[PDB]
DNA sequence: CGCCGCGTCAGACTCGTAGGATTATACGACCTTGCTTAGGATAATATTAAGAAATTAATATTTCT
């Protein structure tokens, strides 16, 4: 309830263009049907779809996916924004070079 | 021999300490210089594939216990 009420304004529902993301249930529906989402990709997405409209850093995402201890050494945000882009199409995630990743409203 | 009159130069020491020197002032015209636009060609350079494989972290047996 309270994550809901601070990032998602208080809507329990995130609706932008065919994806809409029920935070509380955990669950993301590509138009009408249901998407298998690694934990990971979910964190990403839920991330840019709160912000939505507005480029998030990239250290933002870094610290939201990657717990404190567990921190690795290569390429990963970038793996994952990609796995991302293939299970819901290249068009959603618009990159930003420099300043992380946006997820397009318009 | 014994003045004698010219410049001449540092004169003890610790604390703080406001205002300070006018006059009267030509136009072009090149020529150069010292800094700004600008316009693409590359060159880094940040990201994206990709896959593949390698853990590796979970899922679901099944065997003990």
């Amino acid at each position: 309830a309270l994550l809901r009420r601070h990032n998602n304004q208080g809507d329990n529902e995130i609706s932008v263009g065919n994806l809409r993301l029920n935070v509380t249930r955990r669950l993301v529906w590509l138009g009408e049907t249901a998407l298998d989402l690694t934990p990971k990709e979910y964190a990403l997405l839920s991330r840019l779809m709160m912000k939505a409209g507005s480029p998030v850093h990239r250290e933002i995402l870094y610290n939201d996916i990657y717990s404190g201890d567990n921190e690795p050494a290569t390429n990963t945000l970038e793996v994952h924004i990609h796995n991302l882009r293939e299970k819901i199409g290249k068009s959603r995630i618009r990159t930003v070079r420099g300043f992380g990743y946006m997820l397009a409203n318009n």
